[PDB]
């Protein structure tokens, strides 16, 4: 027991030694005399010299104090308590003024000093609205527009003519709107709009978390087309006339650059911005900090140089947004708030990267200005450098890829005057059929949250472009239709690896898949509400019937891929259907070792698949998937021998050469026709060797993520506390119920399609021999891939008919 | 052009009428000259209004303020930022000193009173200290109990004698001790400290989101054991001598009851504590306003009366924690601080709702006090009221399973002297064997973040007793042993849903499996660093045999389920092997039709539930479990009948009926020994309906979760949000890769286990006869049920011999 003692004394002679322990009963109820406590407080000197201390150190205030009580009096403001916001806005006022005396660098002074008495009249007005002498709903702090000149300028630069204020000074506004729609109504305005400018045409650039590389290049191929523009040769049969004329095209085009979020920019691209003269972080930091701002915009006519030769000044607003948001609200913000108030005739929307040719601009705005029956239009999108780089298989196998759809699938699409845009593409609206309903139907989901729509609604506006088209082709009392310019070529930058396609893929295929679902659904809008011709009526239906076939062939693309391979090459080497050579005999234990090898192969191919998608993120996994391609690449490649040789041993009846052109030269065929033929001579191999991965892999990956979307007293301070603990109950809640019906709405969508693909298969196999299903899968291939052909050709004599044929 | 004319002249027009818009240029390099400032500053007359109207509403303060700024003191001295931190606990002593004057309430008068004088004489500390006249570490507010009477006392109670202060009053005080370890240097002390007591017992309560009712039960529980340890007869054999004697056995147990979060305890709960004399919210609220404490402690001898008896008093520490933890961080407080403080001799663990029969506590200390040797115990694990609900079939399985565990392997773990511990249960230790290495092996996690240890070790930390245990066994330089006592009855309220049950036994399953992984790589140290008899080291190797042979054994279980039955009834159908029926001739559509139905049900029920278990959370989707479970219970029932038919058909060989012994008759064989055998008989068949749903759901749903673990100038300004911003993406950065690895390590653990099954079963099928597999499965079942058989003999032997051969 020595030990247990030894210790006890041990902690009772740590106990000596506010004092480091306080042991005191409170007794309730007496509530103490008033007698005693007062001569107890004055009985302690050591607070004289604790406020002689704190009245010392609070005589000098600093930047950074101001900076904090002014973020305080915005939250106050925000919660709607005007007491503590003036006081703390008065106190930042006096503190910044106060300050900005001592600031040795003369453009830091000057900002302070005018925040400081924009603050302090700020501070005036709010305790007029307090008094109620003035009366006004939702008071906020003044808007108020800096313009400050550039801190670099080229002394050396060459252009029409520029006002020494529109060259050298760039302007600055933070803005507080929260709904965008509410741009105009606030005071906001434009520099082109103060100046009389009244542009025509206006480009948005989409930016978050990009090189400095990506955007000058698209801003030096926005500068070549505009100087295409301008050297337009007047008075000709094929060039523009009126707005869009020369030496003065560049005042009729703005350019909106919508940043996502100040956290996420990258700093070289800050940087970069900040050289041309559109961003500075010290006015930033000074003008918006009592305004809470939810975006800041610049404002600049910029001048770009490159080498010796002088671009042509672009008037350009980079609009930054505080936190992060989806491109849809990038979208909703440029749209509403900017094409609101300029009031533009077109208006074209480019992500960022996209570098244009020098005659994207020009042919987008003939085909707009000639029609006048288009709504909408698309350019082609095309990869930047195809034939560089041809060792990589990715690269050709996208590049071919690209080539076929855009001919293909877009020139039939546009015959009939319906088109799904691809997405990330460079597209062109006017802003004349998409006023109103079409914008919001775009917009419905940024207008209700998730919660309300459901999971559907949200997969579906995960690429709302398609929505945006069919709205504008089916709107009421309207006839819109939409075309396709084979000739604005648009060349991005393609993902290099198997990771990020698959990615990419993966929002590519959900937005196309739940888009084309709505569009099934709801194609009747054409007849019911909008107002065609018969002839195009009927041409609708057409295509409608088209597209419900083209897409119920789509949806069982895996298993008819299996059963094809299947059948031809493995039931060709196990029951000697193949003519180049006899496999009657053999060992027999190799003529069913064949088939058990490719089935084993397949199913463990798509359960690993299935494993990894459903679980960790596509980065990690990279040597899985690796892997899996590669295998399924090489049995692809060793298929497409086989059938060659089967084709070339065949005696080649007529049903068989002609099955064979209508399936497989449509592409050579359409391709001479349109004149893009060596692209696909140099890409169908990587192509082939990637069918099989495309198809399982990317349509697997997509389907596994479709949840993946974005003066009270103590009485009083106690339901406080009690209300902000029902408030995060409640949320969490909800959240969980949000989270709840995606991940069911998912798993229930994978199960219908993998067991719907896995009974077709079985029943296939068990229940139908090669010679009884092979002719049907010819016949439909062959019958689509005649459509297509037609539909190609349909355009091409379009395109170079309705030239002399304009008159009737 | 009308419209757009006409909307112009509107903007304009609306542009007239801090006003409503300014635009200004800030020249910058003039800075502009000290003459006119001044008048500018002294012409304006508005802000002699606005500073009339700020000094006239800061006049009366309010309890609101003062709390809120004195936690904007507390974060100031987190940040150790001490000339505003001591500046604003001025200003909150102030203000609350003003407050306690008005309130009406005598209570909160006194309490605010005692507040404002401990922070002014704080105040006066902290500027004694920046004054450098008294120079000390880390400066902190000194500690502070008050003691207030209860709310509500018992008039009409019998007890054995209570002081007045210890009967009426309750004690509170927040402490901020971040590392437990050092709770009694900081001067923190509890009462049976101060009072002089020693308590030679703890119990530990773990408590979280928890009704009254468990509480209740628990504590009511708690009393009767005491009441039983009160009542033991003296001078006896069987009784216990020492401090656990009775009149004075009250004094020498504390129970702690360690609240995991304040955000998450139920309001009822609260509600009952309070009505105990345990909680107070205004006490809380205001005496932790300034010193930001990570625990607040309430301490109380309560008296609880049922019914007309009134209970023994229970001395109680509730120690209710801040931010919500770990069950580990609670262990982590209540060990560290507790323990060390007290130093006692025996430490009890249990949860809340584990409802003690009235000699479990008797049962253990006799077991502590005779053996000596013994490091650890627990008690035996029952399901509350198993007979009553008989017709829910969940119950019941879990009733068999807790039976069947209880008695063959602990008791067999038991002999050996290691015992690995059932999650959950109600155990005990004595402070002497865990006092050092064995608690730092416990508490690594906590002291470890996860990204340094990996996914490994969170995993196996994810249960740690199993690791307190081993390092108990394999201890350096000491020879403890483990025991089982099969008296101390612990009854728990199982789930009745199939939901609950899959996330607990995930919880479980993970656990104990990583744990054994650990055990089994780490029991060298028994050898190499333990000192152990001779004797003791064989009987650890040989159960080491066992325990690697018993792990092979369970982790082909899935595989070995499904060739059994497969090979027993579905080739006994097809190829006529059972024998009560001919199955020769038949359709012979019928005897492959079985075998296809079978292998296709098994295939799709195993993809649907991996899918599932990988994907959503057990909760949206209880029809489909229920509807998988439902599917497997009549298919293992069919097979069931069809065994016993094929067995009562048989003309029972010697090797039959041996094999049929020492394989199923080893349960009822050994309930019988132990006398627990009508929970068998009444839970058999429960049991039996549920193996499948057991093995396949629960083990696919445990892997598929493996991730699832717990004055400066402006240039300072723009270096502190930078330094922000670096900060922000440098965290996001390594959570990123923490999911990442964790991610990676469950898919390739998941992948590994099911494909090391199917291609098990597949190799099986394909190259063995059910003539060639089936006597190693009878061989291999047969050898395991009969080493658990010896052990459960053994142990019967033991405590029914051990008394009489205590001498030897
Ligand atoms: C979905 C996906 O994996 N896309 C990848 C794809 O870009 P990918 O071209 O597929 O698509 P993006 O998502 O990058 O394009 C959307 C457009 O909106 C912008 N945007 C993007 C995200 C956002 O939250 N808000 C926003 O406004 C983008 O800058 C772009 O202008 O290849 C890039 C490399 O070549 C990768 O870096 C991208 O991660
Ligand atoms: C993991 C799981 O799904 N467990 C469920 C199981 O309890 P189950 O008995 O399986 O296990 P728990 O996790 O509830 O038990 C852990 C012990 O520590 C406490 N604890 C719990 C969580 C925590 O973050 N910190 C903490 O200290 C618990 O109160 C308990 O005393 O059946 C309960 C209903 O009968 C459910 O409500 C639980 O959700
Ligand atoms: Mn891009
Ligand atoms: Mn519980």
């Amino acid at each position: 027991h020595a030990p247990r003692s030894s210790m006890m004394s041990v902690e009772y002679d740590g106990i000596p030694l506010s004092q480091q322990y306080v042991t005191s009963y409170i007794p309730t109820g007496a509530a103490f005399p008033p007698s005693s406590v007062q001569d107890m407080i004055s009985s302690m000197k050591s607070y004289a010299s604790a406020t002689d201390l704190v009245r010392t150190y609070s005589e000098i205030p600093s930047v950074e104090e101001a900076l904090s009580t002014l973020d305080r009096a915005a939250a106050a403001l925000n919660a709607r308590r005007y007491r503590d916001a003036l006081k703390l806005y008065l106190e930042g006022g006096y503190a910044m003024a106060n300050v900005a005396e001592r600031q040795a660098n003369p453009k830091i002074c000057n900002l302070l000093t005018s925040k400081g008495f924009e603050t302090l009249n700020w501070c005036a007005r709010l305790c007029d609205w307090i008094e109620g002498r003035i009366k006004e709903k939702h008071p906020r702090p003044g808007v108020h527009k800096v313009g400050i000149p550039v801190s670099n300028w080229d002394e050396d630069w060459v252009g029409p003519f520029m006002d020494e204020e529109e060259a050298r000074r760039m302007w600055y506004t933070p803005v507080y709107c929260p709904h965008p729609i509410d741009f105009s109504n606030l005071g906001y305005r434009l520099r082109c709009v103060e100046t009389g400018r009244r542009p025509r045409l206006m480009i948005c650039i989409t930016m978050y978390n990009e090189g400095p590389q990506q955007l000058k290049a698209t801003l030096k191929k926005l500068a070549n087309n505009l100087a295409y523009l301008k050297e337009q040769m007047p008075g000709d049969e094929k060039s523009l006339t009126g707005a869009f004329a020369g030496d003065d095209v560049w005042q009729n085009v703005l350019v909106c650059i919508v940043a996502d979020g100040r956290e996420q920019v990258h700093p070289k691209t800050l940087d970069y911005l900040e050289a041309i003269g559109l961003y500075d972080e010290d006015l930033l930091t000074i003008n918006s900090a009592g305004i809470g701002a939810q975006c800041h915009l610049f404002e600049h006519t910029l001048q770009l140089s490159v080498n010796g030769k002088c671009l042509l000044p672009i008037q350009t607003v980079f609009a930054l947004k505080e936190n992060k948001a989806s491109k849809l609200d990038s979208h909703h913000w440029y749209f509403n708030a900017f094409a609101e108030q300029i009031q533009p005739e077109y208006t074209a929307v480019m992500d960022v990267g996209t570098m244009l040719t020098k005659s994207a601009l020009y042919h987008l705005l003939f085909a707009f200005e000639r029609n006048h029956q288009i709504g909408g239009a698309c350019g082609q999108l095309t990869v930047d450098n195809p034939f560089e780089n041809l060792s990589n298989w990715v690269i050709s196998a996208q590049h071919f890829e690209y080539k076929i759809s855009n001919i293909l699938d877009k020139s039939l699409e546009s015959c009939f005057g319906f088109i799904s845009v691809l997405p990330g593409a460079f597209s062109a609206y006017r802003y004349e059929a998409i006023r109103g309903a079409p914008l919001d139907a775009y917009f419905q989901t940024l207008n209700i949250e998730l919660d309300v729509l459901g999971p559907f609604i949200g997969n579906m506006y995960l690429a709302a472009d398609r929505i945006l088209s069919f709205e504008v082709v089916a709107r009421k009392n309207c006839n819109w239709t939409m075309h396709y310019v084979k000739d604005a070529v648009a060349r991005t930058d393609v993902p290099h690896d198997l990771v990020g396609l698959i990615s990419q893929r993966k929002r590519w295929l959900n937005g196309a898949f739940f888009a084309t679902l709505f569009s099934i659904w709801n194609w009747g809008r054409i007849y019911s509400e909008s107002k065609h011709t018969f002839v195009r009526k009927m041409a609708f239906l057409v295509f409608y019937v088209y597209h419900l076939l083209y897409t119920a062939f789509g949806f069982f693309l895996p298993a008819n891929l299996y059963l094809a391979l299947f059948f031809i090459v493995f039931q060709g080497f196990q029951q000697n259907r193949l003519e180049f050579i006899d496999t009657s005999e053999y060992s027999q234990t190799v003529l069913d070792c064949a088939v058990y090898i490719y089935n084993f192969s397949y199913l463990f191919g798509l359960l690993m698949l299935i494993i990894i998608g459903l679980g960790n993120n596509p980065k990690h996994m990279k040597l899985t998937y690796y892997f899996v391609g590669a295998v399924f690449g090489l049995m692809m490649m060793l298929s497409s021998l086989v059938g060659a040789g089967i084709f070339f041993s065949t005696p080649a009846t007529v049903h068989s050469i002609v099955v064979s052109i209508l399936t497989v030269g449509v592409y050579f065929i359409a391709s001479a026709l349109h004149g893009e033929v060596h692209h696909i001579f140099m890409t169908f191999t990587h192509y082939t060797a990637l069918i099989p991965s495309f198809v399982n892999i990317f349509t697997i990956y997509s389907f596994c993520n479709l949840q993946d979307l974005s003066k009270g007293d103590f009485k009083d301070v106690i339901a406080k506390r009690r209300a902000l603990e029902e408030l995060r109950r409640e949320e969490k809640e909800r959240v969980e119920n949000r989270k709840k019906n995606f991940e069911a709405f998912r798993t229930n969508v994978l199960l219908t399609w993998a067991f719907s693909n896995l009974i077709f298969a079985l029943f296939v196999v068990y229940f139908a021999s090669s010679s009884t299903y092979m002719p049907v899968l010819y016949i439909f291939v062959a019958s689509l891939n005649t459509c297509r052909l037609l539909g190609s050709i349909g355009h091409w004599v379009y395109i170079h008919t309705e030239g002399l044929r304009g008159r009737v």
